[PDB]
């Protein structure tokens, strides 16, 4: 058990009662070391960890979709832990007041929560702290090497990131420990409710028969270990070779388990290295996985602004303020752009597909995020549109990985200088003719009409 995995945010009288694990980000019993130090933290007091989950009022921001695969994932998550001989909780509210009260009514001992990056749980964090009095601690159960560790400022560059990284992959990249057991209404209720709240904003084609298909999908910590395995055993050989193609979903579909915390990463990482492949494709899904998705925490939690024209780097901000005033070729509204009320198909299949699906493939993810930059007033507008679509329609989105995705498709975060062109100025490019090149766009346009 690595002590560096293990923050404290507050140092307080140490309680005498039940340890309380603040689920928020790692949805899942297996791999978690938020869990498994919090366990640890109760066998040496000889009390019984128990895990709290708080159900937010920002859910109605998002869809059906979210809020299904997340719920539909509790219910199996509340299975397993009773089999653990763990008891779970779900509040619905305001976190500040529902945590307050529960380390209260309950006599917690010590409370532990898993790390995210992101502004609203640092604000849930500030609420909590001002209303207790018993040691509060955190554990990135989220990245193989711990945010805080990994680097200690904003990094600008991948080729940057990937040493510091990789020289601290062997204390961190190690395997887990089983969760040895210990010694506010029912789920279907709370998912019927917010249903019917969410129901009249469900997102429909034309009339009455919704956009929405269910059924690629499975939620669940079991259905993601199927996801895996069936990646590494028939993907995984051609990973580097066809990530690019969005005609073929060679791609390991990972990404809405990921953000939910339904699978460990670090427990799709051992099973990648373990496993004979080809190595340049090896090479390329691990870097996505490590580098690509742990700068993303890094880029979140060392910029306060990370979802703010303020996070750019400086070339960009210069050179997009010198095209502020350029003729744009076309402007949309944020309406037009849900609906893919565009003049570029290819735009409107990348949306279709995200309607369709709730998730939209990682090529076309940057086309589709800097034609919004294309036809936007300012880049500011352009953030807020793109901000607005992912989290709304995006299964792994509201997501670190989602405000560092579309910050370097607008901003250029952690990319380069490209040629000067207007309106984009220096930001890379990506044409219409350019994807013809790479894939066979007619069939990604026909497969989303
Ligand atoms: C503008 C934009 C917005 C995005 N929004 C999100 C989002 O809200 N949530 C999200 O999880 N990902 C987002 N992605 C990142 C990336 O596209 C997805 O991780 C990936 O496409 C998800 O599908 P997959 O699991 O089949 O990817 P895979 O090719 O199978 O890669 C596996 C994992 O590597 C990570 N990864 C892959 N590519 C990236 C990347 N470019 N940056 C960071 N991590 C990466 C992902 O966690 C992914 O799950 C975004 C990308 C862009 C360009």
């Amino acid at each position: 058990m690595n002590p560096k995995r293990i923050r404290a945010l507050k140092s307080g009288k140490q309680g005498d009662g039940p340890v309380v694990y603040w689920m928020s980000r790692d949805q899942r019993a297996e791999d978690n070391w938020a869990l498994l130090f919090s366990r640890a933290i109760a066998k040496e007091a000889n009390v019984p960890v128990v895990v709290v989950f708080c159900l937010t009022d920002e859910f109605l921001e998002a869809g059906i979709r979210q809020y299904e695969f997340m719920l539909k994932g509790l219910q199996e998550l509340e299975v397993s832990l009773s089999r653990k001989k763990i008891p779970s909780f779900f509040l619905r509210g305001d976190p500040g007041e529902k945590i307050s009260r529960f380390v209260k009514d309950y006599n917690a001992g010590t409370l532990v929560t898993d790390f995210s990056p992101l502004r609203i749980k640092n604000q849930w964090i500030e609420k909590v702290i001002s209303g207790i009095s018993i040691p509060f601690f955190e554990v990135d159960a989220h990245n193989v090497v711990p945010c805080w560790e990994a680097s200690q400022k904003h990094e600008y560059a991948a080729h940057t990131f990937r040493p510091k990284l990789y020289a601290l992959l062997p204390e961190f990249l190690e395997e887990f420990p089983e969760l040895e057991p210990n010694s506010v209404e029912t789920l279907s209720d709370v998912l019927e409710t917010g249903v019917k709240a969410l129901l009249p904003e469900r997102a429909l084609l034309k009339n009455k028969d919704p956009l929405f298909e269910p059924w690629h999908f499975e939620p669940g910590e079991k259905a993601a270990k199927k996801v895996m395995e069936s990646f590494i055993a028939d993907r995984l050989d051609s990973y580097g070779a066809l990530r690019n193609d969005p005609t073929k979903n060679m791609l390991s579909n990972l990404s809405p388990y990921l953000h939910f915390g339904q699978i460990s990463s670090q427990r799709v990482v051992l099973e990648v290295e373990k496993a004979e492949s080809n190595p340049g494709s090896k090479k390329a899904f691990l870097d996505e996985i490590l580098i690509w998705k742990e700068i993303s925490d890094n880029f979140c939690y060392y910029n306060p602004g990370y979802d703010g024209f303020e996070s750019f780097p400086s070339w960009a901000k210069e050179s997009l303020n010198a095209h502020r005033n350029d003729v744009r070729s076309h402007i949309y509204t944020l309406e037009e752009f849900e609906a893919g009320k565009t003049h570029d198909p290819l735009w409107n299949a990348s949306q279709m597909e995200l309607l369709s699906t709730g998730k939209m493939h990682g090529y076309t993810r940057m086309y589709w995020a800097k034609k919004i930059l294309e036809w936007s007033e300012s880049p500011e507008k352009a953030l807020e549109i793109a901000i607005c679509l992912n989290d709304r329609y995006e299964l792994d989105g509201r997501d670190p990985n989602g405000y560092a995705g579309i910050a370097w498709s607008i901003g250029g975060v952690h990319d380069r200088a490209w040629g000067e062109r207007e309106v984009t100025g220096k930001i890379r490019y990506m044409s219409y003719e350019g994807c013809k090149r790479k894939f066979d766009v007619k069939l990604y346009i026909e497969k989303y009409s």
